[PDB]
């Protein structure tokens, strides 16, 4: 289109209106974390663990101390992605059990997605920032631990390659919480015409955004492909540790989401 008119208006205020809640749910952005990652004089300074040695002391097996390090993030994560669903005009206006549904099987592709947010090539942002944990590191965990993070470093260095920033991400995760193919929802209809008009909202803020990559919005759209596939992939992994490690337990609100 390219006009000024009010439809654009529109897709801008409600451009605005997901930063502001991404901004209030979200406390980490990628904003500080790129800033923190690049030795940006942020407030202060994280330890590296890189080794076993370093391990111990910022900890003020290791194996399944880091997978349940992983597991409590990850509960906490989808409260995030709850309160940001929450803030998407229309999600509120439908059916509890397609909300329930669209988060069921939404909150695992946000949290690849934001996780990317705290990656570089070396490794990822722990805690808020007080702590970087090396990619190297985690490989060098015990089997098959070392196969959880390697997927979404190889996932993230190819995401981080588009350089989206906060407003981009925030219409992003919109989309996809949005999708209208989630098994078992009861009204796709209503779910659909929100992402449409989310996936017009986020057209727009890459053309304005982004003068200088163009097919960025399709090469955008394949990343939810990659997402699925790490998800599925990141399941039977859950699977096979299930069987194997008769000793441990998972927390059971994920448990609700990871039998379906
Ligand atoms: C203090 C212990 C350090 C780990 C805590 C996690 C960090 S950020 C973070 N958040 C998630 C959320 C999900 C995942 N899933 S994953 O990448 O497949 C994964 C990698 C390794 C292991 Cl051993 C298990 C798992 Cl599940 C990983 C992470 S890493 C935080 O701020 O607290």
């Amino acid at each position: 289109s390219m006009q000024l008119n009010p439809e654009s208006a529109d897709l801008r205020a409600l451009a605005k209106h997901l930063y502001d809640s991404y901004i209030k749910s979200f406390p980490l952005t990628k904003a500080k974390a790129r800033a923190i990652l690049t030795g940006k004089t942020t407030d202060k300074s994280p330890f590296v663990i890189y080794d076993m040695n370093s391990l111990m002391m910022g900890e003020d097996e290791v194996a399944i101390r880091i997978f349940q390090g992983c597991q409590f993030r990850s509960v906490e994560a989808v409260q995030e992605i709850t309160e940001y669903a929450k803030s998407i005009p229309g999600f509120v206006n439908l059916d509890l059990n397609d909300q329930v549904t669209l988060l069921k099987y939404g909150v695992h592709e946000i949290i690849y997605t934001m996780l990317a947010s705290l990656m570089n090539k070396d490794g990822v942002l722990i805690s808020e920032g007080q702590g970087f944990m090396t990619r190297e590191f985690l490989k060098s965990l015990r089997k098959p631990f070392g196969d959880f993070m390697e997927p979404k470093f190889e996932f993230a260095v190819k995401f981080n390659a588009l350089e989206l920033d906060d407003s981009d991400l925030a219409i992003f995760i919109a989309v996809i919480i949005l999708s209208g193919d989630r098994p078992g929802l009861l009204n796709v209809k209503p779910i659909e015409d929100i992402q449409d008009n989310l996936l017009q909202a986020l057209e727009l803020q890459l053309k304005l955004n982004h003068p200088e990559s163009s097919q960025l919005f399709a090469k955008l759209l394949q990343k939810m492909t990659d997402l699925r596939q790490i998800v599925t992939e990141h399941v039977q992994l859950l699977q096979v540790i299930k069987k194997t490690e008769t000793d441990m337990s998972l927390h059971p609100l994920l448990q609700e989401i990871y039998k379906d």
